[PDB]
């Protein structure tokens, strides 16, 4: 009877908050050097209910230019890792998506840039002081730089909500967690490339190299599982359904005509992630006419000029996304059609240079079955 | 208990209509004007359902033409390209009648940090102030020409999720009005020595400053596709029924060491209370004044306190200080109401009181349209 | 038997309708400027009235760094160390919070999600920004310069705003409460190079010659007027009344380089969160001196087993940024720790290097029963 069924899962899923047990363990620890490899599997445990993946890579990045530096790109770090994807233990595919995807979702989830450290007024001495995520600025000629980077690769959607979460028992378990690091190809960008992918650019590019790069990952889950008369009391909305990030690329913009990127049917989509990667460069807004979503029946729901499309992001995360990063959040009311493309999301470019295209970055539920 | 009758009723409409329209923000006008020929614009709003606010954005290019001399931003600055706003909803009922900064204030209280800011972290990732949502360059020197970008949020309805003081927007031949006083080139500039208060910018080139142009774009909130229910369109009659406003006011008479009370009418709830101490044109940290408070007849003082005390229960709202000489009391969970609690004042005995001083008192509140 | 849940929803609909039908007061019970040099010790006597929730204590210092040549600088703790200790009695003298500034501030900092009263720096044009200097210091104070500093501490008694636990009764006249400052002094506050900063303000070269000119405090006391009254009487919050809500600190050694040290938990107490101080012999690293931290239980649990910089991130989702150097916080407070549901617990550190001195300061905050 639906209502039923979700009154039945809301109440196993506080049973569960309420008596299982949380943890937060290392499942896997590597140094390696790109030269070699930047590829991996991570084969996680497979006990009680699975929440995330915190995801810890330290990298060592030596400049060796004779004289030309280089210096961090805009997503910087966040580009430590390529890619993700995830099987669960009926191999079924959960997130797969880019890191800097990742990354955006994670902060967008935080409400301020993740794992940041705020500054304030304070005399006290709070501040920077553990680096949980740091990058320098510029790596000069000659110089060995080192970075931190952490990535939250979520299977349920929070603390409290386990929807998307994992029940790991299942024998034969096909689980696991792939990883595709950096590399000396993808990290470097020359002066004039296109700096989407890489971490750091300049003149010094074509000489920089990783020293190493080095990553931990840790899964949270819950154990203690509760068992009520009938066995174990478990939330089967919440772990039949799936929360997944995944990216896809779009192109043919062409100047003052809305490019529109339908939304797929089925997917309930939480935000959508819109980066205009102007042929290698990236825009604050100037490239931009405006940005909407609409239903091809009821016109726009939200067509903004770039600026107050940021203004509703700066409520969202306190600040802008980064140059050419554009943010949409449909938690409250999930993007969700039936007929494919029912809805759309729109950017009206200004300009559009020469391999111009929309890097879409998608969050959503979906039922397994 | 009929009142719990409609109360409940009224609740339970509201989450209806949350749960079953769909919200929609769109623009409803433009326009680019030279403030030296125009600086105040009736902008009628579309009549589309249940209104929650408007969104207004302001741009402008402000030239110093001053020979020599600089100016700097007030401590208001672009929160004053808008002088005052007000509101008429279909039945020409006013709501909202207050001044930008006022306005601009109450946006920043109910966001919990200054309003639309972009916080600065060590992030490493290029966050930050990337599109300037609202910005103003600190200086313009002689010569110089600068830009500004501001944002005000006039709402109608109390939040998201509160629609107490919504506007149900669907009478033909009978829209709202949303009546905007832009700055322009008598009060945006201040000169050395001269009350800042409405001014964006002071200093000793203010005489020869000038708007090149401003620039507006306001935004339309509402709930469309309202439910209907086995007796029309289902509908919180109180939350419709209540008018959500913010007004301002001036008071003068302050003397040192004399309290100085300023009286919270009858039949209004203050949800909050801002307090500017324009002493003669200057505006002090609190240095000027012994305390503040919240007092009734009963004389008691629930919040007597010392400025820097007083700015402590503020920075946990705000997470920083107001301006200078701007004091912030937050009666959301309480709300002021005499009558229910006997008369009521906002207090501030002053230390220090220069000639023309005043106070200039920004309220908050909820009141029956009838 | 369920006659225990009977108790705690009568208690929470007690708590609702004393939030609901009382209205919130603070109001200044004392204030005292003096020079710590001729006294740095205070008994406050709050005044009895309604439901106490805790005192907000304003503190005001006015240092002179008087060397000839060398100026001081503010210790990681600064300002935070301006009273050293604080303790509360209630009106049957049971004691509750005892603890240091520090701590105390620490706490503060937590349970507001952010640095305790702090200005957050952003964009605006709008000239919002350390207008008012709620919580300040100067950085430095020079040979010769005359330093101004301003301080804010909250000793809560009640948990919080809504929830009352730990919150005293004060209606018995004639048994009056006692709340204890133990100020800084000119030995406290300023530590020479090379000595251990830990409770001073300032180090620095010219140490030796610097001295308060004078201290002031202000308390303020928070608390419930007008308690609701019905047929059987005052609606009271039986509960929350007699549960103890108290910080208090305590020093732990006996540290080794990869050798896990543990800190039991003498439970029996709901740990609402542990902090820990690793005083490396008078040097605070930046977990670089850490291996790994983490809670474990009787088996070999290790909940939450994790490297410094992993540690910090988690607190980093709490304070939205650092605890100082060497300070490590730990948050239970949605499942405290509480031994005698899961055997005992510690609080471990596996310490990479340890100097001569070295010693973990402990602090914790906690719920327990004034008679259990």
């Amino acid at each position: 009877r639906n209502q039923q069924a979700m009154a039945a899962n809301l109440q196993a899923r506080q049973i569960v908050l309420q008596q299982s047990y949380p943890v937060i363990q290392q499942v896997e620890t590597q140094t390696f050097d790109p030269a070699n490899r930047s590829v991996f599997d991570v084969t996680p445990a497979n006990v009680g209910i699975v929440k995330g993946f915190l995801v810890k890579v330290t990298a060592a990045i030596t400049n060796n230019h004779a004289t030309e530096a280089v210096a961090l790109t805009d997503f910087g770090p966040a580009n430590l890792v390529q890619r993700v994807i995830y099987y669960d233990p009926d191999n079924q595919r959960h997130t797969e998506t880019s890191g800097w995807h990742l990354h955006f979702v994670n902060t967008a989830k935080q409400g301020a840039p993740f794992l940041s450290s705020m500054v304030t007024d304070s005399p006290i001495k709070y501040g920077d002081v553990m680096n949980v995520i740091d990058a320098p600025a510029t790596i000069a000629a000659g110089a060995t730089g080192e970075l931190t980077m952490y990535y939250w690769v979520p299977l349920a959607y929070s603390e409290t909500d386990l929807t998307g979460a994992v029940l790991a028992n299942v024998p034969q378990s096909k689980q696991r967690l792939k990883l595709e690091f950096a590399n000396n190809n993808t990290a470097f960008a020359a002066v004039g490339a296109n700096p989407l992918e890489a971490i750091y650019q300049g003149a010094g590019a074509a000489d920089c190299e990783f020293e190493e790069i080095s990553y931990t990952v840790y899964q949270s889950y819950l154990d203690q599982l509760p068992v009520g008369q009938n066995g174990y009391i478990l939330p089967l909305i919440d772990l039949s359904t799936l929360y997944n990030l995944e990216n896809s690329a779009q192109a043919g913009l062409t100047p003052n005509v809305d490019f529109v990127v339908q939304y797929a049917n089925l997917y309930r989509y939480l935000s959508t992630i819109a980066v205009f990667d102007n042929g290698g460069s990236f825009n604050a807004g100037t490239d931009i006419n405006y940005l909407s979503q609409r239903t091809a029946n009821f016109s726009d729901t939200r067509k903004l000029d770039p600026k107050t499309w940021a203004a509703q992001t700066r409520r969202r995360i306190a600040t802008d996304f980064p140059k050419g990063v554009y943010y949409c959040d449909n938690r409250d009311k999930p993007i969700y059609t039936l007929q494919y493309g029912n809805v759309g999301f729109v950017v009206n470019p200004k300009t559009v240079n020469q391999n111009a295209r929309l890097l879409m970055g998608y969050e959503y539920f979906t039922s397994r079955t």
